């Protein structure tokens, strides 16, 4: 007796999406109270996204017109997140039920900002959530 079988996959994420568009971040960047100047930049930053992932560990790499770098998370490993001011957040990111959750907190006051990871159609989304205002970037592949 004997038999034999076998077949193949392959991810969805795992592609390099860069910004397209956007929505409602004129009211995250205006909630903070960046100056125009930095609304200017950060608006038109042109960030080139990069996703790849080898278990649970994913690897994303960022550009911006005034910096760029590679960041790297573990699904359930809180670690410290710093920023280009200096500012540093505890915070990553966690899948529940049928959903992935992002959380990062200031140091400051505690401010608890909420991202979620989707795709829809042939369009990357990211949702993130500050004070009841709930803006997204929508990147599309590079
Ligand atoms: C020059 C103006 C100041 C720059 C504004 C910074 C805007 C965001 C850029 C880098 C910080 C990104 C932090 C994201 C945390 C991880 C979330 C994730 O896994 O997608």
């Amino acid at each position: 007796a004997h038999h034999h079988h076998h077949h193949v996959g392959t991810q969805a994420f795992d592609s390099t999406w860069k910004v397209d568009r956007s929505e409602n971040y004129d009211k995250f960047m205006e909630k903070m109270g960046v100056n125009i100047v930095k609304r200017k930049l950060a608006a038109h930053d042109n960030l080139k996204l990069t996703i790849t992932q080898e278990g649970n560990k994913f690897t994303v790499k960022e550009s911006s017109a005034f910096r760029n770098i590679e960041v790297v998370f573990e699904l359930g490993v809180t670690f410290n997140y710093n920023l280009a001011d200096g500012t540093e957040l505890r915070g990553t990111w966690s899948l529940e039920g049928n959903k992935l959750i992002g959380k990062f907190k200031r140091t400051d006051n505690g401010n608890e900002l909420n991202t979620v990871r989707e795709i829809i159609g042939d369009e990357l989304v990211q949702t993130y959530v500050y004070e009841g205002v709930e803006a997204k970037r929508i990147f599309k592949k590079d």
